[PDB]
């Protein structure tokens, strides 16, 4: 009884790999007639993927294959410090076709014909390898539907109408974008839409190749982004989210216990939770401005404070040993019993706790889906990538977040018009986020999304049937 194998090729890096495995197990646990091969690409300096890959146990219907090139080849692929990433992924094209002939599930025997490619956004170069075997490719976007509508619009502005999108940079003119109810102010656009860099022209070349695929799985659900989703036509969109990994309870549990044990002592829906994603940090004078707003607000707070990278290079934000380096004098011993300052945080464990009632966030989409899965309203303080669009959508389109400052951009090169958001903006945003008990109407819809996000994944839900339709078309390639 033959099955169908899907060749998952996520963009390199843990996070993309973890999201690819999450959606892979959703397909395997839904339909017995499918196996999946995840192809891992590893960068040289990526501790974490190396740490995470070693923990991978190959399920009987799920094989994790590592296909990276020898270091001789990879080293010769740093030639362009802004075309590295597209060059690196393309560099694995010959080792992908080798996997198809040797290590894949094909040649039979549980064993079955190859059936499709599910590629990440940065892996559109793999569409051509899938066509050498006369087999359709797919896209799995861990971003949302509104960002796909934004990519289609700016791909059209750049390649079809040949518009120089630099004009919209920090502008006050409002754009009409398919999938956005109200005009989009230019100053809220992600930098990838206005920056004329090398990386963005190669990124929008990948958006042009979205049209060659059979389908696109987006990490959202129909009731969350209804206007953005119904503006997308080619190709067929499958909202299968919210896809999210709760299982990795690890930051291991001993420090989470103290954080959880402390939140257990706080009143319910009373603590506003500070966190800014994997690479989010702040400069000395901005952390200063946050401590004043937190004290001046009067609410309980769990603040995740990480230490910045050296700015030369040097990987991700770290952790402090003591926050005597960072914090204003007396703030620590004055927020005794009301506030706590940590480094890396068990985000899902914190957001699921009943004491947390507000989530100030950079609006990274995985973080947003985690907050909405537990009904926690958001304070929007975006930093990088598409987060400025996530913020504008959550604040102005979905009524699910209060603005801290939507036109904020964290500059890694050492680009923005605003350096410091003030404690007066932070406290006023926090004051509005936790206000009015549970008659806060932004909090009211956050409650609703928790029920709708849970309903979308169970049988009968929009994401459940949409995922069921994705599998049917995948097996329709094999018949
Ligand atoms: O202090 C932190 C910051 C982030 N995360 C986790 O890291 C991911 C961040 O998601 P996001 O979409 O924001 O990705 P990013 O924007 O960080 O690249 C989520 O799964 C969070 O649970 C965490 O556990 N602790
Ligand atoms: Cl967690």
């Amino acid at each position: 009884t033959t099955k169908a194998e899907l060749v998952f090729i996520p963009s390199p890096g843990a996070g993309h790999l973890i999201s690819a495995i999450e959606i892979a197990k959703l397909i395997l646990n839904r339909d017995e007639r499918l196996c999946i091969s995840v192809l891992i690409m590893k960068l040289p300096m990526d501790f974490g993927v190396q740490s995470y890959v070693a923990s991978l146990s190959s399920s009987p219907r799920l094989q994790f294959v590592d296909i990276t090139l020898d270091e001789k080849t990879v080293a010769g692929l740093l030639k362009n410090k802004e075309s590295f990433f597209t060059d690196f992924i393309q560099g694995h094209k010959p080792k992908v076709k080798d996997f198809i002939h040797n290590t894949s599930f094909s040649k039979s025997g549980g064993f079955s014909r190859l059936a499709g490619f599910v590629l990440d956004m940065f892996c559109t170069s793999m569409i051509d390898v899938a066509s050498e075997f006369s087999v359709p490719s797919y896209i799995f976007l861990t971003s949302n539907a509104a960002f796909l509508a934004l990519c289609y619009h700016f791909e059209s502005l750049k390649k079809e109408h040949h518009i120089d999108t630099s004009k919209y940079k920090d502008s006050d003119e409002e754009l009409t974008i398919p999938g956005f109810k109200n005009p989009y102010p230019g100053k809220f656009l992600p930098r990838l839409t206005t920056d004329q860099t090398t990386a963005t022209t190669l990124f929008f070349d990948s958006v042009t190749r979205f049209k060659e695929t059979k389908g696109i799985m987006v990490n959202t659900f129909a009731e969350l982004e209804p206007f953005a989703l119904q503006s997308l036509l080619v190709p067929k969109i499958y909202p299968v989210g919210p896809v999210v990994n709760f299982k990795e309870g690890g930051n291991s549990e001993s420090e989470t216990e103290s954080i959880i044990k402390w939140l257990d002592d706080q009143p319910e829906s009373s603590v506003v939770f500070l966190c800014f994603g994997s690479m989010g940090s702040f400069d000395a004078e901005q952390i200063e401005e946050i401590a004043v707003a937190l004290e001046c607000s009067g609410h309980r707070f769990l603040w995740s404070l990480r230490r910045p990278p050296p700015k030369g290079k040097m990987e991700l934000p770290s952790n402090y040993e003591d926050f005597q380096e960072v914090l204003p004098e007396g703030f620590i011993e004055r927020t005794n019993g009301v506030g706590k300052v940590i480094g890396w945080a068990p985000q899902v464990a914190v957001l699921s706790h009943p004491a947390v009632g507000g989530f100030v966030s950079h609006c990274g989409w995985n973080s947003v889906l985690e907050s909405l899965c537990f009904g926690v309203p958001i304070g929007a303080w975006p930093q990088y990538a598409e987060q400025q669009m996530n913020a504008f959508e959550l604040v102005k389109q979905l009524g699910l977040a209060v603005e801290i400052r939507m036109d904020y951009f964290k500059d890694f090169e050492g680009h923005g018009p605003v350096e410091i958001v003030t404690a007066k903006e932070i406290a006023s945003g926090i004051r509005q986020l936790m206000a009015d008990g549970e008659e806060n109407e932004i909090r009211k819809r956050a409650k609703e999304m928790k029920e709708k996000s849970s309903a979308a994944m169970k049988e009968g839900g929009s994401s459940y049937a949409s995922l069921g339709l994705l599998i049917e078309d995948v097996i329709s390639n094999i018949s």
